[PDB]
């Protein structure tokens, strides 16, 4: 949890417009940048929160800004360019808001936003900035130049895809989108023919929907070597409904949460009716197989009200006492472990199927064949969210693991970095006053023997008058002890997701 | 949690018949018994697990044995006598099982008071969960008389966990014919007229039932100055059969929570709902602004946990005990927060605006209030059970500390302290040592909540030790202060009290 209040209101600088750079800046290093840290921290976020006198209203509306911290021989540069999306280009052309964003209607067929402010991921030799629509934007990871807009609907049958695709070691990309059903998209690795892997995209498996005409909002999903896990939440999209995307969301009060598993290799939906209490879910932490059970670690919000209702910029820009009051009635954040039994024996009807020796998670087989799940709580703090979770993904993604790293939210304000041991539930915290960090990204030491042998990288906004406005933070992944910072002389707004590109 | 396995199977001595004493034994003290500790630790449990060649089958079937550890000037005595119930007397007379027990059919409702003992006026009553409570002499352990609560108030039975206010007022709950309902019994304090307070018993409030003909099993309930809290679980009573044979699990209802205004004697029609669990022991309940804090020892699932407490299963070797518990409900300490002020304008939102909890209460359109708990403690088949607090000063009030018996696959093998604010735990544990419910005794001049000792009866069947002892831990850190060792075995005990003198 946080041990800090924010009366000075410095968090408002997260939601303030900035200018892009013409070329990279030098960043003043304090401490020692690891000499093995060679590559680029690439991150996406909103950078322009108004077009002249026309404001963007929601956190997910601001125009995509691509950030890069380059590391080489203990030296750091910072560069950023706005992504030349239809949304951005047409806004600069017409000097107004042209395309409707998540929570901001544009005034005068349907022009869906391509504002790729959320994440960036590799496909073959290419990198794509994304939002949660059918439009992803190919970007140059060295110059940050915008290359091309790609419409996924040209290639596969989905209305959109999440900003959280899973990426196997061979470069295979998995994603999910509604079409009502939910389709798993598989993009293969780059072949010897060297054609665009997106032109070889296919639907491998389909998940059914709880409502014939209303798909659940899906932000992320789980992947193991053998299984795909999809969590159907009571946050529903109502297509029937000057409207924006936010206006289409409603809460189903009665359904609670339905969990779904598919056989990855046999490409089959498994008709196991996993059920539990209502929660919002944005980020899966990790998923793995343990005997005949799937371990499903989730960042949950307890309730069926859409958490995005609390992320309007006008509310996030209020003074600290008003920010805390606004969050009082919001869903409570909680890290939960669910355990999904794969072998359901009818003889065990009415009993707990989770026979694993190291968990308090339960799965009750009911007479109607529904399997009622109770979680093991890994972390819980009052309006203290362990969010934007990251692991040692390359080596422990989809596999038994011990450690997760997170951004700590204090009434939705990011004010700390967190490490969670998911086996012992021990936590580590890094926190300084009037300092607002981003999602921590783990980079392994090249000679790593342990899971947490490496560093986490975070972009920190420090608007305190006796400090430079922002810096790149490097923590030791062992104990979250500071290793170095690279300070820059310009402000950096909020960033959501990113990756470390090794070179 | 426990850090111990039990391959030697010493826990079997918890479920072995013992003989009563004709007079108290001296107990060899190691360490120092506090000189302010003056009174009697009274505890109830099964003592006779067969009548000749006829066995009792269930943990809650053995014939009531009343235990007493007396403390005075740093010296300890141990005494025990079988309670002369109808069940016991008729069994000794006929040399067989006469009365049907919880999980043993006889080939007449049981009065086998093996569960708890509590004060009413100047008197002490051993109880089970029936209409029959047994007046006992707390000094000699002599059985005085049988009391039928049905003679006085409209209940089919009452729990072994009555709440007792500082003035001596006794509250209890039992199912009744309202169409089935649950009645709260109030027994007043002893008046100047000095007549039996049980003859002045009355029903103050009635809770409705989820099923017209099937009452939920109720083991305990919550009490605050202003409120009564009742948790209706999916474990239902469906009326050569015994009591166990009547229990079934309602798969669809989950858990219904109920509040009544204590002083205005009114049921409040707030439809609190959550996921299914078994509940035996409330830890504590208290009021915090317009919210009730409800701390519970829960078992996650709707299967009756009592299904796992047959003596044949509890007497198995350790590897078989652990395997038997694999598919059982998981124990978990949970904090629920019940909002008292429900505004329709907050429909679809979390009503729990308290700053120090992660517990939620969602107001639904059908006016159901869906609860999610804050988890205070969770360990794999490691139950924090038989909870105790500084009851006299913190019962029904804001509090920090709970003490518990730690169950390891249902085997008691440790003593636990829980800080319910920080979730920090303390453990006391020795190999091949099986303790009982810890009872907190305050230093008489204490201003702080945990300024005192906890008392536990420990079975230590290890060949290089005396068979049992009274354990005294410092309530601050559960560090050992003294033990009083006895040269005879003591079977399992459930509940009790410290009677100050
Ligand atoms: C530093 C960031 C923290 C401040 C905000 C608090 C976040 C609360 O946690 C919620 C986690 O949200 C998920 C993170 O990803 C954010 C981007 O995803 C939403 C993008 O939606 C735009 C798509 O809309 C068009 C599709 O219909
Ligand atoms: C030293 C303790 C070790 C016991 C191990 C098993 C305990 C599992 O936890 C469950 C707690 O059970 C409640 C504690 O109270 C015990 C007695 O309550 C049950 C009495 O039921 C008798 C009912 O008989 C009459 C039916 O109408
Ligand atoms: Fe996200
Ligand atoms: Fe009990
Ligand atoms: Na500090």
């Amino acid at each position: 949890s946080s041990q800090v209040e924010h009366p000075a209101g410095g968090y408002k600088k997260l939601f303030e417009t900035v200018e892009e750079l013409s070329s990279p800046l030098t960043a003043h290093v304090t401490g020692r940048i690891p000499l093995w840290l060679t590559g680029s921290l690439l991150r996406c976020g909103p950078g322009l929160f108004e077009v002249g006198s026309e404001p963007f209203y929601h956190l997910f509306d601001g125009q995509a800004l691509l950030h890069k911290f380059d590391f080489k021989e203990g030296h750091v540069t910072y560069h950023r360019r706005f992504i030349r999306t239809d949304a951005y280009v047409r806004a600069m052309t017409e000097k107004r808001i042209v395309i409707t964003e998540f929570g901001t209607c544009a005034f005068p067929g349907v022009e869906v936003t391509d504002n790729a402010l959320v994440n960036i991921y590799p496909v073959g030799e290419d990198y794509y900035a994304c939002t949660e629509t059918n439009f992803i934007t190919k970007v140059n990871p060295e110059t940050l130049e915008t290359i091309k807009q790609v419409d996924l609907c040209n290639y596969v049958s989905v209305n959109g895809a999440t900003a959280h695709p899973h990426i196997e070691n061979d470069g295979t990309v998995y994603n999910i989108g509604n079409c009502i059903a939910y389709n798993i998209v598989k993009i293969p690795p780059l072949q010897a023919d060297k054609e665009d892997p997106i032109s070889k995209s296919e639907i491998v498996v389909q998940f059914p929907c709880s409502d014939r005409f209303k798909p659940s909002y899906v932000h992320s999903f789980g992947l193991t070597p053998n299984y795909i896990v999809f969590v159907e939440t009571p946050v529903k999209i109502n297509l029937f409904k000057g409207a924006n995307y936010m206006d289409c969301f409603e809460s189903n009060e009665t359904m609670g949460v339905w969990l779904h598993i598919a056989d990855k290799k046999r490409k089959k939906y498994i008709n196991n009716k996993y059920r539990t209490s209502p929660f919002n879910l944005f980020h899966h932490i990790n998923t793995y197989e343990d005997h005949e059970f799937l371990i499903v670690d989730l960042c949950c919000w307890k309730g069926f009200e859409f958490v995005y209702n609390y992320l309007y910029l006008a509310n996030l820009r209020e003074n600290w006492e008003e920010v805390k009051k606004n969050a009082r009635k919001a869903p409570q954040p909680e890290v939960r472990r669910y355990v999904l039994p794969l072998n359901i024996d009818k003889a065990d009807t009415g009993k707990n199927l989770v026979t694993l020796p190291n968990t308090t998670a339960t799965a009750i087989l009911c007479s109607d064949e529904t399997i009622w799940l109770e979680p093991e709580v890994l972390f819980s703090g009052p309006r203290q969210a362990f969010e934007f979770p990251q692991i040692n993904y390359q080596k422990y993604g989809g596999k038994p693991y011990t450690y997760a790293y997170g951004l700590g939210l204090n009434h939705f304000v990011p004010d700390r970095l967190c490490k969670l041991n998911v086996k012992t539930k021990e936590t580590w915290v890094w926190q300084e006053p009037d300092s607002y960090p981003s999602e921590p990204i783990f980079v392994s030491h090249p000679d790593a023997l342990e899971e947490d042998d490496g560093v986490v990288l975070s972009v920190v906004v420090s608007p305190g008058a006796g400090q430079k406005p922002a810096y790149l933070l490097i923590l030791n992944a062992k104990d979250l002890s500071e290793v170095a910072r690279a300070e820059v002389e310009i402000n950096i707004p909020v960033t959501f997701h990113g990756l470390f590109k090794k070179s």
